């Protein structure tokens, strides 16, 4: 449950589905290891990528391939991908979601971290 | 120059040009009575609403006619508009930009209030 | 089920709990008529709101009220609200999720918008 | 004037002043070269990062020290940094403003380009 990913489409207004996203953890030495990936359902979100105890301390990337989702589309959007990079659990343990908004030139992205 | 109104386009890109912007001041009988008008120019932008002497203390509305520009564009929007409503000059007259980025589906709107 | 509004806190990090909503209908005279309130729970979801077939065609209006949100926070916000004015089923019965993403100075809503 | 980055602060209201911006290039690699810097002005602005010859055709990353900027206001971050990356000059020279919108948890990015 600590990490989720969730991706919208705000020009149709709905979930973005089979959108790839790949997470990697900084290393001691610094580089990034891949740590899970995975694609959207349809709901637009990615859940099951790991688990409270492998989710340790650490730097995170969250990459979610953006350019691919619109070019399926016919658009050739402005981005390359969205990537979101944080430090999780500095403090304990917590639940993320990570949820991406996107249009073709332009998209945000929030966390919501709770504790459980 | 008080206040001045952006608007953007996530889909294409761009400034977004031509849109309708209406200003409205909060009357007595909590009813909005009309201020300024204008469209926004090849920049998005949109100024010369108003003047330092008539934008007094109030609370404003300013009504962007989303839908009408992407009709204009040949996509479908969700929104009958977009609203801003806020109180201006609590704290001694401020200079306004109100900025909106639209998609067709989704909005943000952000004031930027600097002190001259 | 057709109709939930989700409101998130950008600053935090967390769903905005405890935040009242009150939705409109347009009336066939143009008037707004009360449809219905409630506040966001613990997970920052206002549920419950309507049925399938309470829920026509027509003009909604949904405020949030942000200002109460953040002034409880000891924060004097921009906005006095969040509103997003829509119509609804104009193509046939859809499920909508309205959601509103907190800042002092910005807000963002998009629509999530279903075919069940 | 091909490139100019402006950053924003939601929470509260103004300009981001001060805040770092590095510039990069993909090389043949796929590392990230070092290609312009600064900070951003009392405007949010910053301008002057290359010229219409440098600025050829390929893969840009602008990095943004978000996270410099909200230690500095005593504000806890949720992310590391934002980074925006972009495929530039596809379809012929383009004026690129790379705007960036900040909270502490959420952040969005737009692109405006226009035609010299
Ligand atoms: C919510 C939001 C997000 C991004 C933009 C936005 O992209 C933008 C672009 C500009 O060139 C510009 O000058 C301003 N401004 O000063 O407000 C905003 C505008 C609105
Ligand atoms: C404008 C905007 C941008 C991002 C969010 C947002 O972060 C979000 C998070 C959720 O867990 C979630 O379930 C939804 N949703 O379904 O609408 C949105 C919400 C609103």
């Amino acid at each position: 449950c600590p990490l989720m990913v969730k991706v919208l489409d705000a020009v149709r207004g709905s979930p973005a589905i089979n959108v790839a996203v790949h997470v990697f953890r900084k290393a001691a030495d610094d580089t990034w290891e891949p740590f899970a990936s995975g694609k959207t359902s349809e709901s637009g979100e990615l859940h099951g990528l790991t688990t409270e105890e492998e989710f340790v301390e650490g730097i995170y990337k969250v990459e979610i391939d953006t350019k691919s989702y619109w070019k399926a589309l016919g658009i050739s959007p402005f981005h390359e991908h969205a990537e979101v990079v944080f430090t999780a659990n500095d403090s304990g343990p917590r639940r993320y979601t990570i949820a991406a908004l996107l249009s073709p030139y332009s998209y945000s992205t929030t966390a919501v971290v709770t504790n459980p």
